[PDB]
């Protein structure tokens, strides 16, 4: 099954980042949705250096690696301030509200973002979402490095 990355982010609600296995990531890391057309789709990308709010608006270009692929999946990703440059959704809840994103960097890191619409709560995760990153933090081939980027006191 692929996972539309454009379905999951065509909302007005933020997608913060809940868990990430990204060794030492930033603190309140978000994305806000602008705008969503046919060849990517405009967001703002934050987080929190010792209170203050950096932001950047970036433009994810849907890319494919063949002609048969037409689910807007993976995207790339130019000038990001953290040499980000492609992102690929493997799996989102039906009701789109989480998702687990496989981050790829120019330093050659790659990891994997727990997502989630809205601020994330105290509550109860979607369990498929749940047993999904648990899968992979479990598949880590040694030191699973998994943090929150998320506090109470993000805004």
């Amino acid at each position: 099954e692929s996972f539309a990355i454009d379905e999951f982010m065509n909302t007005t609600d933020d997608i913060w980042v809940l868990n990430t296995t990204q060794q030492n990531p930033q603190a309140c890391k978000k994305d806000k949705k602008h705008n969503i057309t046919e060849n990517g789709i405009y967001f703002f990308r934050s987080h929190k250096e010792n209170g203050q709010i950096k932001t950047q608006t970036l433009f994810g270009e849907f890319i494919h690696f063949s002609e048969e692929e037409k689910v807007n999946n993976r995207i790339s990703i130019s000038d990001e301030s953290s040499g980000v440059h492609a992102e690929h959704l493997y799996y989102s809840s039906e009701d789109k509200k989480c998702g687990l994103v496989q981050v790829f960097a120019k330093d050659q890191n790659v990891w994997t973002e727990l997502r989630v619409r809205g601020h994330p709560n105290y509550g109860s995760l979607d369990a498929g979402c749940r047993r999904e990153y648990e899968a992979y933090v479990k598949e880590i081939k040694g030191k699973k490095n998994s943090t929150s980027p998320y506090s109470d006191d993000c805004q």
